Parts: structure tokens; sequence; C-alpha cells
């Protein structure tokens, strides 16, 4: 197993909060590395006084899963503290948050080709994530973070109907496929600037739906291939659904041919006349 660097607490300060839970919070702040040579900065993640040796457990398993990994669609663990208390998890910072707040907070902004360069790079984590034998289980754009220059990285491996392919919801089969399934609700969330998938549908509906075949509509200015392409990753039959290496292969031949995008599938319409 890679190694995960312990962090002097002397080398970590915490500037702004970020976030906040029961079991601690998320700080923006600044990390001296190198032997005091360099700094940079990172998000901090505390687990609070009173902790149990489950939420220990996970707490320190997520830093251990992450730190095993070194690929730039991956959130980069700088170390952890754990010989001090609060023990603490030291990440890259991103300075964009979680991708399906940003994309709400920037509606229609975005170019398709950046929408689809985006999904590239959560195919590229999700691709390199299931070589190395992890099934993530919890896939949404909720767990994707985004830098100043708008990469997106899978962020949150601590481990939701409605992101969970239905052989996972009834038999806890959870598998890269069902990731696959998990990673065509996200790129029906990206190309909707963060839409909640099935709007208001209950979970049991959401259910109802899936299994009578109904997949989500496309979104508003979606290329053909895309749509395509997230519906693919629906089959319910999941021998039936692409590998990540198709999905990657796939995006790659369309942003490098991208008047393909400009074909646009049909969106549905509410009757103006
Ligand atoms: C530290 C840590 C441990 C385990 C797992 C993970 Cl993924 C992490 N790292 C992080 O959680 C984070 C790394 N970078 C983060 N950036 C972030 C998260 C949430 C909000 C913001 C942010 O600054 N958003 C802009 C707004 C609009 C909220 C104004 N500040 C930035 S959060």
């Amino acid at each position: 197993l890679k190694f995960t660097t312990e962090i002097h607490p002397s080398c970590v300060t915490r500037q702004k909060v970020i976030g906040a839970g029961e079991f601690g919070e998320v700080y923006k702040g600044m990390l001296k590395t190198s032997s005091g040579k360099k700094e940079v900065p990172v998000a901090i993640k505390t687990l609070k006084a009173g902790y149990t040796e489950k939420q220990r457990v996970d707490f320190l398993g997520e830093a251990g899963i992450m730190g095993q990994f070194s690929h730039h669609n991956i959130i980069r663990l700088e170390g952890v503290i754990s010989k001090y208390k609060p023990m603490m998890i030291i990440t890259e910072y991103m300075e964009n948050g979680a991708l399906d707040k940003f994309l709400r907070e920037k509606d229609g902004e975005f170019s398709v080709l950046q929408l689809v360069g985006m999904l590239r790079g959560i195919a590229a984590g999700m691709k390199y994530l299931a070589n190395m034998n992890y099934v993530h289980r919890d896939l949404a754009a909720r767990n994707i973070l985004v830098n100043s220059n708008l990469v997106c990285k899978v962020s949150d491996f601590g481990l939701p109907i409605r992101w969970t392919a239905p052989e996972a919801i009834s038999y806890r089969k959870f598998t890269s496929a069902s990731d696959v399934w998990s990673f065509g609700i996200v790129m029906w969330e990206v190309m909707t600037y963060g839409e909640r998938p099935y709007w208001e549908l209950s979970n049991h509906e959401v259910m109802k739906a899936i299994n009578d075949g109904f997949r989500l509509p496309t979104p508003m200015d979606c290329p053909s291939a895309i749509y395509q392409l997230m519906m693919q990753c629906w089959q319910q039959e999941r021998a039936r659904r692409p590998k990540f290496a198709d999905i990657v292969s796939i995006l790659d031949k369309l942003i490098r041919a991208p008047d393909s995008l400009k074909t646009l599938a049909d969106f549905d319409p509410v009757s103006i006349r």
C-alpha cells in the first residue's frame, strides 16, 4: 500500500471554514511542505473529539484509499494528522467546490465542449478507479470537485437511489458496471447544470420508472452522441453498458472532431403557441 504522509500540526494553518457537520468541519488553509521550502493551499477535514471507533475507521480509511491514487482527475491527498487531535485529512484545495453546486450557480454559462471536457475528466478518473479495482458506489456530481481551471476530480471516497443501478438497488451488486450507470446520471447532471435527477419523483417512483424502461429525457442543448452515450450507461442489463475505457474513448473522439457535437438530440418541450 502507498504511504500516507503524517503531517506535523505546526505545518498546517486553518484560515476559513468551508463546511461543517456533526463529526467535524472542513477548512481552507495552508500547508508547509518540502521541509519549509514550499507552501500550498489545502482543504482540511477534521474529526472532533468524541468520535467512535467506526467513525475513526471510516475517516482514516477514506484517507488511506485516497492515498493509493495518483491521477489528474482524482483529488490529491497531502497527508493526515493522526498522532494529534483533532485528527485531520489534508487534500489539495479545489477553488470552485462541488460540481453540482458549481453548475447550479453557473447555469447556461459554459459551452457544450466545456461540459463534455468535464465529463471526459470525470470518466478518466473513474476509469483509473475501476482499473485499480475500486468501486465507488456513490458517484454523483456532489462528490466531484472543481478547481479554478475547471478540472473535475473524483473527490469523496467515504463509501442514494436515483444515482444507483437497478441491480445494486435490488441485490447490493455494486461493481464498476453499476458505477457506469451512475456516471450516466452524472452526465445528465452536468448537461443540465445540476438538475435533480427525475425531478419531483420519490425514490419509489424512480424505481418504478426505471424498471418500466423509462429513462431521463434529454437535457436542453445536448449533443445527440452524448445523450446516446448516457442512455447506453443506463442499459438494464449490465453487460450491455460501456466500460469506462469505452466512455473515455468515445468522449475523446467527440472532442477531437468537435463538429460531431453540433448534432443535438431533440429537446422535447410545455406547449406555447
Ligand atoms: C479535506 C478532504 C478530506 C477528505 C475528502 C475531501 Cl474531498 C477533502 N477535501 C475537500 O473536501 C475539499 C477540497 N476542496 C474543497 N473546496 C471547496 C468545497 C466547498 C466550497 C468551496 C468554495 O470555496 N466554494 C465557493 C463558494 C461559493 C462556496 C464561496 N466560498 C470549496 S472541499
